[PDB]
């Protein structure tokens, strides 16, 4: 399959989707009401595009994603139905652009937004300009280059989202396992649980787990990740930690100790000790990645918030 | 993670495994309780191999793979669980092989057995040397040459085996949905027919699914596979039919329908429906890799059995 | 070989090749008498620096690069022949990036600054960020990101260097043959125009040949080059032809004609015919690496000069 | 460029390019007066075949390839000139499929072939099944597979060969340099040892060049090679040296001392102190590989002649 074909490609989750698909090299074709500076974009950088949704515009496809739900009323959508040309939505195609490059998902109930920015500062810092999934948008420092360019790509992982398990991360971040989200799995927090583990053995087994022994549901999972592991937190007997927490104005300052390293002192612009965690996730990733003490510092330090 | 540690790599299901991690470029190293010619060809190979079971055996190793559970009576096993080294069960690694590779994951409560064997014949009259997995032993065909060395990769996927929902082929067939494994899925065949949707849903949306819609409960869950798909059977409504379905001897012989090709007259030396419905299956699978006409023919007419 | 030592490190042409080879995950260490924000840069991405010349600094190191500032009694460069250890001049190991990406080699004795700059001003329009290669100097947009990251390296070809003919380039240009450089060929017009045919035949058979035939010595190899080959130039058989040459202001505006597609009007803002053949050699670049008229319109037009 | 059609493809150097390119994915057409079990091998694998010539035969071909000079009486030829499409010859596309493995040329005037299926039969032993050229003609153990499955292709290069220089190995070999082909470089052994040294530095700096110091040219040229170097021969100061040569029957003994290594006993079943340096140069190759003492003792005492 090599012509991938949106209903609606200048939406917001859209576009950035389609920019990457075509930085990967597929055809990209694309339909929606009005033009827009999104769809000229997407234009000069490949992407055939329709304005207004006839059935013909789907002509040539061999896969269809559409923003919200399955709409048989679109006659683009009802065409590809009609000829069994698939037919996956938004979400599904935002995870499966992990497969193509070094994918570091972020999830944890609460702390994915903080923690994937963290991450994206520290990699630019480093020179490494990663295409970033934060509300489902994908995003870059760099403004003219094609989104997906980067070797990495970092995006949280909502275990709410029916793609969850379908993420394949050469590295995965849990920043906790709250009951938020219950209602997707039968109401039931064993369930939300058990689904966390098999989330973390999608990883290959040279891959990475990156996890919050603070939280005492990622303590109790540990022991069955059968992953290489990491943990973070101010626990005192977590693989890396942050001690020392001070405060400098409205900034935060802790040391952060690693194995077979040297004491760090990092400083963050946020406050709370939540941030310090994301912090130490984001340490965590950055060190094992081979990243430098400065990129780290100046990464953390320079993100507003 | 780098350096993969057997304990008893001289095992049936183990040294195949071994082998292909060689072949990949990794650091082999494994323990078992007799030398073999099966050890020695792992050594001349570059595994390191130790006699006996003793702790240090595991030194050094990133990840330990063991042949059933955790028989943590076993010292290396304990010594990892102590180090927090992860322990991964043999047919976990047997599964993500299939990431290094063009797999093909062999799915179908029956059939599964003779349609890997048929795909990997035809692929092997094509040049293609395929590595197959069968009843969980890895073979090829040319056998000084190392197991991996193939692009493809033939493997079966058991929908009672815990690492089903964790294969990431390329090309995935489903020979039938039967009931024989509900107690995997809490005795519910409605549980059990939904994996094999989700197993379908590990495909990229380039992948392929092979479905026979002689299968009622194959035909029921089509619609929801929103992957590329190609159908066979002896159904009038199949995309790859057989006709004509006559015999001489111990050999079945018959007509293929393919979208856009001329009839093609096929025998294998098999005999019923079922065997005739294999071979529509590596037909299917053969004719989307591109693979001659003469090799399918030569694939299948030399099967013995 | 994967540690690499660069004698002057900060030095002008030194900094970008080691910034690339860090880009591409090798080890790198470098010298340098002055600390500087190079210096910073490139340890802030994982290079070591020493500061200071002496012997042990070399220690390790798989290969150095010393440029034509380095003398032979430096005794980093001592030391590393005493150990056998390779040592290759700047222009060699800049010749040799082209091996990890996409090269495009800009020679032709005359234009080839201009030329590359307006190639890499038209990939940018693109989104595809180029690396290039001004004056042994390597460059790209995106101020914060590595050089190297693009999957693009553009290049000045040099007849007079004598890393000429290791350039192993995917696509190759050649604006104009002049006599500037007999002298680097025994003085002997003849051999350069040899040397030229060479060059031309380090291109892979699927690689392309972009040829200048409003030059006469250009037009007068073509049938030598057994590549495929697309011609450019005003004279009515070339593959690629500029007509209807105007001014409006200083801006030149001109109808390009290409095969097998309508024609497109486009302006620079440079005089002259040499400029027009410029813009024609990106055009032909541009089109057969599938970007868009909006990229090409909008690359050629928006450089300065 | 994506097909490549061969004048003469059942010619005895011919086929197994072919049988490559069909390996490498490439759209594969040839042409010849016969048809043969040879065509028609090839024709399983994928090659449209042609009996007879005619000018048709080259639609749609972006190359050729010809047996021997540009026939140009021949239709098929004569079609492609007109249409300015590249006619290479059979040793110049032998040459370049080096670029796609990792190649490994055995150059030296002399002990060529036996060096070449030395390092052959020991990569096979560790179960490489190399791909190996031999006269002009492609070869590898496994009969079914296609040829260039290996990741290896290993292959003598003939300086008196108009290929000789444009050769992209990864690994070279000199085991001597002779004035035989003095006259290919105008009658002058200066000029044919400085090909020696350009030959060498087509190497990338992370090659290897194996070098005969045994050889006098050899070991003069030495210090111009700015690439990695292991040197071997019976010299007390070679890397790689062979010690306490004796013979039981027509078997000769001897011990390999390496760096970092201890001492190996190895066996060969040719006579001759040249064949212990083809042996010697067979064990540099392979020990840089990585490849096991078992592999090499078993390729090297298994070889017949």
């Amino acid at each position: 399959h090599r012509r991938i074909h949106f209903v609606g490609i200048g939406g917001a989750g859209m576009c950035g989707i389609a920019e990457v698909l075509l930085n990967l090299g597929y055809e990209v074709s694309g339909s929606d009401l009005k033009a827009s500076a999104v769809t000229e974009r997407l234009e000069k950088f490949g992407a055939q595009i329709f304005i207004g949704h006839q059935a013909e515009n789907a002509d040539g496809a061999d896969v269809l994603v559409v923003s919200s739900a399955i709409n048989r009323a679109n006659p683009e959508v009802a065409s590809a139905l009609e000829r069994r040309i698939p037919v996956v939505p938004r979400a599904e195609m935002l995870a499966e652009l992990m497969r193509y490059r070094h994918g570091i998902a972020v999830a944890g109930t609460h702390g994915k937004t903080t923690t994937t920015s963290l991450i994206a500062s520290v990699f630019a810092a480093g020179g490494l300009d990663p295409t970033f999934v934060i509300g489902g948008r994908l995003n870059a420092a760099g403004t003219n280059a094609q989104l997906g360019a980067s070797r990495y790509l970092v995006a949280e992982a909502d275990e709410s989202d029916a793609s969850f398990l379908h993420l394949q991360p050469m590295v995965a971040v849990v920043t906790n396992i709250d009951a938020d989200h219950m209602a997707t799995y039968g109401g039931d927090f064993n369930k939300l649980k058990k689904t966390f583990v098999e989330f973390l053995h999608n990883l290959p087994f040279y891959g990475l787990a990156v996890m919050c022994v603070d939280d005492p549901v990622v303590r109790e999972i540990l022991p069955q990740i059968a992953r290489p592991t990491v943990t973070y937190g101010l626990s005192e007997d977590a693989d890396v930690r942050a001690i020392n927490i001070r405060q400098e104005g409205m900034r935060t300052w802790f040391t952060v100790l690693r194995p077979e390293r040297e004491p760090l002192d990092v400083s963050v612009n946020m406050p709370g000790l939540h941030n310090v965690l994301n912090s130490l996730a984001t340490i965590v990733i950055a060190t094992d990645e081979g990243i430098s003490d400065e990129a780290i510092v100046q990464g953390l330090s320079g993100f507003q918030g």
